[PDB]
C-alpha cells in the first residue's frame, strides 16, 4: 500500500499503470473503494475492458490515456469523505494472477 495526498476542493490523482500490447488490445481494470479483495473490486467506481471504459461517473474518471495503460484515477472536487483506501486491479486473464494495487488517499 502506498499513500497519496490531496487537498479539499481539488482533484485527487491516484496513479495506476500497466503496459498493454496495443491500444485496441488491453487488459480489463477496475477501481474500487476499499482495499482490494480476493477477486474483483469492492465498491466499484470505474471499469475498463479490452477496448472501452465501460463504467465511470462525474467525479471518477481517467485523465490519462487508458489505451496506453494509464489507468490512473482522478477523483474530482474531493471532500474529507473521499479519504481512505482505493483498489486498482489489473485483471490479467487467468486465475489467481491479477495485479492488486492498494492506494491510501489522505485529504487535508
Ligand atoms: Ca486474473
Amino acid at each position: 500500500m502506498v499513500e497519496y495526498r490531496a487537498e479539499v476542493g481539488q482533484n485527487a490523482y491516484l496513479p495506476c499503470f500497466y503496459t498493454p500490447a496495443a491500444p485496441g488490445n488491453l487488459v480489463p481494470v477496475c477501481w474500487g473503494k476499499g482495499a482490494c479483495p480476493v477477486f474483483e473490486c469492492g465498491n466499484v467506481v470505474l471499469r475498463t475492458d479490452e477496448r472501452d471504459v465501460n463504467y465511470w461517473t462525474s467525479r471518477y474518471w481517467l485523465n490519462g490515456d487508458f489505451r496506453k495503460g494509464d489507468v490512473s484515477l482522478t477523483i474530482e472536487n474531493v471532500t474529507l469523505a473521499d479519504s481512505g483506501i482505493y483498489c486498482c486491479r489489473i485483471q490479467i486473464p487467468g486465475i489467481m494472477n491479477d495485479e492488486k494495487f492498494n492506494l491510501k488517499l489522505v485529504i487535508k
